[PDB]
């Protein structure tokens, strides 16, 4: 379901769900303007993630409901699973630094793909279009 390549488009509540990530000025304007592409491509229970950005160009792989690391742009390292929901697959993350709860949620709606992240009461969402 979302298998494909996929360049953000919007950004709502970004900058402020980076400041409760307690991340710092000038990485959070960055953050904001990252150019984010991700390409992505399962194959069978096993994801491949092209994560390309302004900061850097990362594979990722994972299996869904087997627990991996994941390290952010500015270094702050994450654990957790992403498992499928029905038609969306949800990330269940903890920051290895305080061990609190990072949750994240991909979903498509059609030709858009929408991620959205949650962390202490703050809601942000990415909105991505296929190429
Ligand atoms: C400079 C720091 C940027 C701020 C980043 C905001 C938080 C992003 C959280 C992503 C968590 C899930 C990503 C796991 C990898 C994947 O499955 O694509």
């Amino acid at each position: 379901a979302f298998d494909g390549t996929w360049k953000v488009d919007r950004n709502e509540n970004y900058e402020k769900f980076m400041e409760k990530m307690g991340i710092n000025v000038v990485k959070r304007k960055l953050g904001a303007h990252d150019n984010l592409k991700l390409t992505i491509t399962q194959e069978g229970n096993k994801f491949t993630v092209k994560e390309s950005s302004n900061f850097r160009n990362i594979d990722v792989v994972f299996e869904l409901g087997v627990d991996f690391a994941y390290s952010l742009a500015d270094g702050t390292e994450l654990t957790g699973t992403w498992t499928m929901e029905g038609n969306k697959l949800v990330g269940k993350f903890k920051r290895v630094d305080n061990g609190k709860e990072l949750i994240a949620v991909r979903e498509i709606s059609g030709n858009e793909l929408i991620q959205t992240y949650t962390y202490e009461g703050v809601e942000a969402k990415r909105i991505f279009k296929k190429e």
